[PDB]
DNA sequence: CTCGACCGGTCGAG
DNA sequence: CTCGACCGGTCGAG
């Protein structure tokens, strides 16, 4: 028996024995991992411990997926990690392309974070230095996916910060705090969401709109969701035309330019 | 053609056309993702945008893995995420079990973070309140995987903080700063590593041992690696018996108990 | 090459 | 049920 065969067979034995006896899969698989690693390092002292750990991984992956072929596994993980890093960029780019075709006629455009970074470096952004510094900090910490600007007196101003998520699933507990900081800094702060399934839970409606003990204030000025459900306070429906986002951006730009002192969290579109 | 067939065929077409023309796979796959999402939302207005995005995912995963079967993909990801969350726990538990069989005869034991959390809550840890508070902060932020204690005058003291990683690959740029804070707090701060391949790079030797412009000070008191390479300053070899870790723990406990003021980053085992 | 950031099913303990 | 933390090949721009 070579070390790899030994690990495969030993992990399976210890898992099965432990699971029949204690009836807890998570405890049993950890025991199988730990005890197979220890046993194999004893039975095979001259094999690198990292290689043994990889054989244990193989055994655990086979049990939990039914797939023993390390090439299949590698290929799926490679593809998944490709999607994980590129798809969010593709979706931001999509929003920018869709939004800019509509916003252009009102003097506005959406920028990627790297667009805004280059424009700040080329001194193309007219905001006050205090804003520029704050935006540079948001860019540094990768807080917002997109930014939106408005042209006024031949100068371009960033007035809004945008989170654009392909899953509204979970990221929103950690996305709310920086959105509230953007509202505190007197920027329009909004989110664009692909899937509204998470808003099934009352918790997530409360995270956006506020008004409960856990979530006293709204977390955004507006949340734009790709669905056909009617508006719930600051949770608005959009489709490929981004209509309410574009019409609210018009109003936000106006108020940011002319009455910015009232652009804290209380600001809401369509109230005038 | 239903929307799913449309997405599969359209992603493939746009990718291939764009890749032959511009010769950049990452640009081309993002264009295929963006333009297939837009095209499909137009061709299929009554399909939920999230479902379209899932069909685009399917197409991208098929191109990059060769696997079209969504069940295979789901099963591999499920298994991978199981390994990702449980294997690190199994390895910590393994170190605790291995270490404690040896350390017991010298009045020492290794605790999991959750062990130390329970013992602090049950007032079983004799450290000064200043230490207790600091440890509670480290537990809160999940900084260390394991802790080590020593019994003195019938009281148990935490004297060391331990990082225990199954890949020394990357985590170490982010693990160094909290280890240096533990040394600043006058605890023994060490790391136990499964795979030393990353120490091929001079950068990572420097991260542990210090003495360069990028890394002026050592990042740990000691790094214990499962390999047979001879000691490089504070990078020590171990196998399943953890020998140098156990012998250095003896010395660390002694010095923490009796001359703790000199247990900053400069402390090193075996120098007396 | 370097190197920081990305994700989401699962784990774990409520 | 809730809910915060885990990872590592890839992306992206050096
Ligand atoms: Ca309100
Ligand atoms: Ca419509
Ligand atoms: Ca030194
Ligand atoms: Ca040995």
């Amino acid at each position: 028996m070579n070390f790899f065969e030994y690990c495969i067979s030993t992990y399976a034995k210890i898992f099965e024995e432990t699971m029949n006896a204690v009836g807890d899969e998570r405890v049993s698989q950890k025991k199988a991992i730990r005890d197979t690693m220890i046993s194999a390092m004893r039975e095979f002292p001259n094999v690198e411990a990292a290689e043994i750990w990889k054989a244990v991984y193989s055994a655990h992956m086979d049990r939990k997926s039914g797939i023993a072929d390390p090439d299949i596994i590698q290929k799926v993980i490679s593809a998944e990690n490709s999607w994980k890093k590129s798809s969010g960029h593709a979706f931001e780019e999509m929003i920018k392309l869709l939004g800019n075709s509509s916003l252009e006629e009102y003097g506005m455009r959406i920028l990627l974070q790297k667009d805004l970074n280059m424009m700040i470096e080329n001194q193309e952004i007219a905001n006050e230095p205090r804003d520029i510094n704050w935006l540079k900090e948001q860019i540094s910490s990768n807080v917002f996916d997109l930014y939106i600007t408005v042209r006024n007196n031949d100068k371009e101003y960033v007035f809004g910060c945008i989170q654009s998520k392909t899953s509204i699933r979970d990221r929103v507990t950690r996305d709310r705090e920086p959105s509230m900081k953007a509202m505190e800094a007197f920027f329009w702060s909004v989110a664009i969401c692909l899937d509204g399934d998470f808003l099934k839970m009352p918790k997530f409606i409360a995270m956006v709109n506020g008004g409960t003990s856990n979530y006293r204030l709204n977390g955004w000025h507006g949340m734009y969701v790709f669905w056909d459900k009617p508006t719930i306070d600051r949770i608005y429906p959009i489709d490929i035309n981004l209509e309410l986002f574009v019409q609210h951006a018009r109003e936000a730009a106006e108020d940011w330019l002319h009455r910015r002192q009232w652009f804290n969290y209380e600001w809401k579109a369509g109230q005038k």
